[PDB]
């Protein structure tokens, strides 16, 4: 995929705006819903086992965030997901804190044995608790900690569980069973926004409501956030990560397809 | 009732600051908080069964809304609703989703057999599934989907229950046993913000508690409410979601009397 | 302490970036995430029975806020206060709403018989219903409701507890078992924010995890968060109280060092 590809998915994604279903942490819903709803699509949030199952069916896309967790929620996030599988709903997993707690790292490897997922999004440490693989990092600092040992680990992920594997940092790396692809977006007052990368992970299940391939999906949504993010930065630099949340908003709703084939870097490995 | 009435409805609830007490969705608790503080009211949120009945008895109004229900937050909300009945606070209703899952449908109608209620808001749908009545609607695109059959679906289920219902649209009905009004105001772009139409529902709870009539409450409420967005969308307008959530904010506690009686639009049928 | 070492643990607190444990109500977790994240700390929410011994172990600091507590939310606190209390990880309580319901003060005063805190901030009448004392007020308005007898109120507190006590109003006054200050700071516009105060809580939470001295850290941390509001509100002031929590966040990233130096009036009784 290049930048051109991911500029028309996301005029797809404003065309239908897709419903897409959120079981996630009290600390990001509204911002999670207002940036999905700029972006152009439609979010709902539901949690009571008695109706997941029901809203997971009728949903383009499930995404599951563990950020703040219970017994319960993670029931719930299971029975939503076992639906949405039985009615061909992509599902998309953000295993916040895998490492952390044992409880999360439970938790996060509990779900992906009995869901199906189109795709996992986290840190480094994240991903790696959550399959059980080797290399360590959390997101780097500067020189280089090690581009290839993220790669490897990005990869051999994503072939043992079949699905697509995306590790943020200052460089995104994104993965499935025979292909790898580097990404430089983005800009890190995104750091000082609870909630930024979750909206991320959102994003993606809006995008792969509406592109059938989940790598080109997540490429396309990755590249299209970073660019609105690095948009409003320009305007909201001096200013303050107070100013920069509300522009980051705005940037999502005004953000064109010129703008990402001019701003977004995607790069084959 | 009319513009120069709603107006003045307003600089009561400024005077009197009621105290309203939500049991709501955890999607738009900060900002249905943030936007009763501007407008001039004091907001309090308390679900647990050990306390509701406790905080219901004391305050000005009471506001149910269903966005993330679960088992125990609706048997709080008719131990709840039972308390102000018992202590003659207005009780207010948003049934978000009912007819979505059966789970909702459910809950939305057990409320209103064991609770009395001053109001019920919400789309057509909402509003047919939860009283079970004919007529069905979401939301209309242009032309003409039916102006009649909502009027009319309105003074049925007012009639019905003893009480007022008010069913939003680009267009907004209001009835009671005997009358109905529809209102022109407010702007698009509150569909761009998660929580503005359940903030409207809060809203028309604090004008409850300083008019004894709730057909005149709802129509001042909902009039003031509407300019305040028409007021911040024109300040807003191309500069995105972001921008006007934060003006809209801005307005409810700028907005005056005068602003009231020159922009919104009452007609009585 | 004076304007001058209040201002060094500022800086202090940017350089370490600690590591903040929340236990709070669902109207303000955004907020207060991104009030730290603006300050320069690093928040983390986590109310899980399984894992609050296991996050609050790892923190800088543990905050305690009931504003909409449940049963097991407060059965949490607990646990999670007894494992910081085993590592020295300092614990703040925030009795929102204490005196209101019994269920409030029951729970608040079962806190503090099970877990030692290093600090309790909350209004007066909050203060006296959590520890059992005199001196009755909720905030004041003009003239002087009692300024001596605030002050005794605070320090038979802390008397009794061997903490420190922080009741905050138009004039904040904070006391140890030997010292008692007022302080001078903020801007009204806060009381149109919600969470505001909580943020204040959180932020005491911060510089306590920085500075050895309870005492020393709160004045520290009231005094910048005052500032900080105060240069806000001068940009703010007539936009409205949208605009205002927007430049908050921005100042509590912007605010310097010279800043609280000249801005913030601390006095020793
Ligand atoms: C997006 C969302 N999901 C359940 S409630 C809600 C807020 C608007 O009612
Ligand atoms: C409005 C509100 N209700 C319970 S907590 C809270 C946030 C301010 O403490
Ligand atoms: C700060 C915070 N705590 C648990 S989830 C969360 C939001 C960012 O994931």
């Amino acid at each position: 995929m290049d930048a051109q590809s991911a500029a028309k998915c996301l005029t797809a994604v404003r065309r239908h705006s897709p419903l897409v279903h959120s079981i996630t942490n009290n600390v990001v819903t509204n911002f999670t819903a207002n940036g999905l709803l700029a972006l152009g699509a439609s979010p709902v949030m539901a949690y009571a086992k008695e109706e997941v199952a029901d809203m997971a069916k009728i949903a383009g896309a499930l995404v599951l965030n563990i950020g703040t967790l219970s017994k319960e929620s993670v029931e719930a996030m299971i029975i939503a997901g076992k639906s949405a599988n039985e009615h061909g709903v992509p599902v998309i997993l953000d295993p916040v804190g895998a490492g952390a707690t044992p409880f999360r790292t439970e938790s996060a490897r509990d779900i992906i044995r009995e869901v199906r997922l189109a795709a996992i999004r986290g840190n480094a440490a994240e991903i790696a608790h959550t399959v059980g693989v080797t290399d360590w990092l959390i997101k780097g600092v500067d020189a280089g900690e090690g581009g290839g040992d993220i790669i490897r680990l990005a990869q051999q992920a994503a072939q043992k569980l079949n699905t697509v594997i995306a590790i943020t940092g200052e460089v995104d790396v994104i993965a499935d069973t025979s292909h790898v692809y580097t990404l430089h977006n983005g800009h890190k007052l995104l750091t000082k926004v609870t909630g930024a990368g979750c909206l991320l992970t959102s994003v993606v299940g809006a995008f792969c409501a509406v592109e059938e391939n989940p790598l080109f999906a997540a490429i396309a949504a990755i590249s299209s956030y970073g660019v609105a993010a690095q948009l409003a930065a320009q305007q909201t630099a001096d200013k303050g990560p107070g100013s920069f949340q509300i522009e980051l908003l705005n940037k999502l709703s005004t953000v064109t397809e010129q703008d990402v084939q001019e701003w977004a870097t995607i790069e084959r490995v």
